[PDB]
């Protein structure tokens, strides 16, 4: 009964959250050995590996994965950098998701306003017919975590202070609720987040968060399945809203590589079954 | 005095316009031999080449250029497919152009509205505060020429009939004038195109086109230079408007790979000097 080496190249803070003793031991009990990748040596001098999982960015890290992928074509990489690239530009990302087909629920993409420079952020006429609150997000991101963050914006003044180029999306047809859907291979958890039309400094109104494992479950798996086929990613979460006008249409508003799976209890079982699948194809 | 082989992989219609006897003879008089690439054989069995120019798309054509670039690292390709990729998504394209710096003129990028689906094209509230006429353009293109075309749209009804995903840009601050700037290496020609706020069926008002080789010439070369450094393309034209509110700010609204250089008289001299530079680096 052979053993599988699962290499992992993660920042220390992501190691602390995701590589917990309970995951290491569960995986070792099933013949899978989680081995940290030395950031101080080339990847080519390390291993061998039966599977490689990472959350690092840079041209050096990318070169290594290209080298590695050429030297070792059979060894799965989670995820390949070419596939994480698809998230780099918010507008290209949502385009790749739009090329899905179709069920008693429909799923669409909300329209986006792209503002490239400071000047336009002042004097672009259309901005003055937007409804608040708005989701703002930098246009390009991969790397620094702040680029991955999506802001709720309550005032025109507060927009005027964001750093362009950014993407603007209306949030008013959502009923104040975002569904964050964690995916590993085939699914995991949904966080329901409720936001409000008034900020909190403006009026003392409340926001709330709950967890489950709320939109139809057969539909969420249909979506999650298509995102994975289209993006070629195995580890992502995706933000979605109900269009509460009809009340049966859903919209994908965001996608994030390798989110915080350790926040969900029982993540160790889900990720260990995933590693098992990946090293047996 | 050795001879340089300039291979060319062009569609027949593009061969008829661009590969004229006058260019073939001018280049042969200077020791450069224009050789057609056989579309019926692999590129790897043809040549050898000192320079390769093309306007073909597809995964087969791309494989060949990747093969070729690995076998022949010193041989310049005009242009490399990785660089033509930068034009594929209108929003990523304008992002790459936005990462230029800065002169008595400024240059910016107009804001864009991205509409991904039929539903949103009907019911997205912001569309109703846009000013007409609008430039509409498909979001993704490279390949079929219709995707490369940018439409002037005069009515809301006429928008309602476009195929999503598309990008919308306001055209009202331009004074009804677009400057098309042809670039080869370092510059070439400007077409001044004048469009109007009423379509022509609506009112019998006129549009006009003139040519020159109107914005400052030192500035046009500053822009053209930066586009080339940033996109890594040697053969493009770029559309630009004056913001006629101030009257000294210009905006880049579009970029097209390898346009119709043969429409400009004296193109043969410009392209032959270009081939000379390319085979001597
Ligand atoms: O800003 P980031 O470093 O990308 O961190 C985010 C962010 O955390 P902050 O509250 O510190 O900004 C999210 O919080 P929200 O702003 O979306 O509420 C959090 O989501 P949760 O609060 O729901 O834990 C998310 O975690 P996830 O990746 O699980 O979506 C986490 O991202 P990282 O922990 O991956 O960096
Ligand atoms: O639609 P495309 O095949 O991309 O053809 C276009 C288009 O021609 P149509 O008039 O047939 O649509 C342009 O015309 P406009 O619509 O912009 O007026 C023309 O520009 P000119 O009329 O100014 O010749 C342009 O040529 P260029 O590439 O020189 O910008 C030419 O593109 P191709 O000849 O490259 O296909
Ligand atoms: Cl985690
Ligand atoms: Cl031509």
């Amino acid at each position: 009964p052979p053993r599988y080496v699962i290499g992992y190249a993660l920042a220390p803070k992501k190691q602390q959250s995701f590589i917990q003793p309970s995951l290491v031991a569960q995986a070792a009990s099933r013949g899978m050995d989680l081995v940290p990748v030395d950031a101080s040596q080339p990847l080519a001098e390390q291993g061998p590996f039966h599977l490689l999982i990472h959350k690092l960015y840079g041209d050096d890290w990318r070169a290594q994965l290209v080298a590695f992928a050429a030297r070792h074509p059979a060894v799965p990489i989670v995820d390949p950098p070419h596939a994480i690239d698809r998230l780099h530009n918010r507008i290209s990302m949502l385009q790749v998701v739009s090329e899905l087909d179709h069920q008693d629920s429909t799923f669409g993409i909300p329209s986006q306003v792209v503002v490239y420079d400071a000047a336009a952020l002042a004097d672009f006429g259309l901005l003055a017919a937007l409804r608040f609150p708005l989701i703002a997000k930098p246009l390009v991101a991969d790397g620094t975590a702040k680029s991955h963050k999506m802001s709720l914006v309550y005032h025109r003044e507060g927009l005027g202070k964001l750093r362009p180029p950014l993407v603007l999306q209306e949030f008013v047809n959502a009923g104040g609720v975002i569904f964050k859907v964690y995916v590993v291979g085939g699914h995991v958890t949904c966080v329901k987040r409720r936001s409000l039309p008034d900020v909190s400094p403006e009026d003392d109104a409340s926001a709330q968060g709950s967890v489950s494992f709320v939109p139809p479950a057969a539909f969420i798996n249909q979506i999650a399945g298509g995102l994975r086929r289209a993006l070629g990613l195995q580890l992502f979460n995706f933000d979605m809203i109900r269009d509460v006008r009809a009340g049966d249409r859903y919209l994908v508003i965001d996608i994030n590589y390798f989110p915080g799976y350790a926040k969900m209890p029982g993540y160790e079982t889900v990720l260990t079954d995933f590693f098992w699948e990946m090293v047996h194809k």
